């Protein structure tokens, strides 16, 4: 059963490795600035850095959500292949973000396209699913007569 | 296998879909008050609204565990209704702290107790599992004799 | 099938309970210090308290991630147990961070190596799934002549 998930498995562990390094690049500017615990304001460059990281943050569990649902319901691979393009544009969405504010939109929207695509996909799979087995029930109450 | 969680599958898209709402929300209040990336402050409508997402965002893998523990040790269709009052209140919530901030206390109460429930359902669930193999094994050791 | 991963999906619940926990200490801190919604700053020991919990909050979907793919593709017994004491060194580091941001450290250094440990293990179990499948057709093409 590790074989039908092995896959969606890899991509999370990536994912959990990219987010761990943004956290280490906030330690690492933290440093840089004199920003000491608690204190999330300082120098914008510092802001930047961890306003990236706590976005990343949030949106982990969105993409670790429909990456199992897409993956399962609908296709491995493509789920995982989705899983990628979006950990990689989240990878340059925070790099983009620690240099510019603006740098950062390219691969926001790369992002979030990636991440919307799985939900699609997620979404067909669901379907497909429930889908016959209620309009079999819908047409057998209306039978009947 | 999908048969067996197709509905945990399918209130985790609806979350996924509910917490998308609630950062497009965000970027709503974003350019509705002229506060731009990074700084999370601003008027108190904005501040409110930031704060929602925030707050919901932190509670939703909560939500995601104990759904799919008390979905899969407790009862699969349970498990699933409380996941749709717990992402029903937590609409209401963000609607409300959006409005006033008093204005959210009472879907959060809602929002609290159904993922308590969840939170017993999983609790009598991997009770039900592990208590008796134990019980047992506490009988055998005093046997013996 | 319940039975292979119930330790998994109980340290899971009792990283839940201890959020949760986490939770009421904040509110707890926002009564004693007169600090209402929204907000986040305020004296250093209630800004000490909420960003102990907030850290645990994004701690917590990388540690639920590598405690299943580690429990599932190397060892479910290992994976829970680094579980436990992650989730034991988080609690000693919300407590710690409460009374002092020095006394935080000492917890966050010991939960950190756990959540590497069980990177570690996701990393291994997984390398094991697809390593001799990949070295085999390394092979196979080359032989061949
Ligand atoms: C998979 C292993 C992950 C890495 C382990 C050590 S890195 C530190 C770890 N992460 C962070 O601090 C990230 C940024 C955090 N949001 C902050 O503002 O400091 C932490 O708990 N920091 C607490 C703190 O210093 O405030
Ligand atoms: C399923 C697809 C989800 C939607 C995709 C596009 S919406 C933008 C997305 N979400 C948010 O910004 C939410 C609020 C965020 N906390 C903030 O302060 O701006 C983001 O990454 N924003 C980054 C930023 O602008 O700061
Ligand atoms: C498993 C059940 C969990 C517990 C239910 C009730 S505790 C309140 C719950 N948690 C928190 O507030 C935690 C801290 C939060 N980050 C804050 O700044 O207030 C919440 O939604 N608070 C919203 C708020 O008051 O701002
Ligand atoms: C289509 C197949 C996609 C493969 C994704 C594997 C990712 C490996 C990450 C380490
Ligand atoms: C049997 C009831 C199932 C209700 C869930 C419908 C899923 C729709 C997913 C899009
Ligand atoms: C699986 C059984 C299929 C039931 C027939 C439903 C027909 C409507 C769907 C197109
Ligand atoms: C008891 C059954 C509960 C059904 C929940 C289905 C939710 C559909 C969300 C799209
Ligand atoms: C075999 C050891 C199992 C220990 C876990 C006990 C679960 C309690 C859940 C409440
Ligand atoms: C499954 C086997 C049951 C073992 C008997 C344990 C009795 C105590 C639980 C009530
Ligand atoms: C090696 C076995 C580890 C057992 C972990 C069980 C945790 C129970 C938490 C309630
Ligand atoms: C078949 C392609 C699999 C690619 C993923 C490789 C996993 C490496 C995990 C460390
Ligand atoms: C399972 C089949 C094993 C294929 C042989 C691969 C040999 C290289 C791995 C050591
Ligand atoms: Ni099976």
């Amino acid at each position: 059963h590790k074989d039908e998930v092995a896959l969606l498995a890899t991509v999370t562990l990536v994912g959990v490795l990219l987010q761990a390094y943004f956290s280490l690049q906030v330690i690492s500017a933290r440093r840089a600035f004199h920003v000491s615990p608690p204190l999330t304001s300082g120098p914008p460059e510092f802001e930047r850095v961890f306003r990236a990281q706590v976005n990343c943050s949030e949106y982990f569990p969105l993409f670790l959500a429909t990456l199992w649902v897409a993956g399962i319901f609908f296709h491995e691979g493509a789920a995982a292949l989705c899983g990628l393009f979006y950990l990689f544009a989240r990878l340059r969405y925070f790099q983009g973000y620690a240099r510019s504010a603006q740098l950062r939109l390219t691969p926001l929207y790369a992002s979030a396209r990636a991440l919307w695509l799985l939900v699609a996909m997620a979404a067909l799979g669901l379907l497909v699913h429930f889908l016959p087995g209620t309009l079999r029930t819908a047409l057998f109450r209306w039978l009947q007569m």
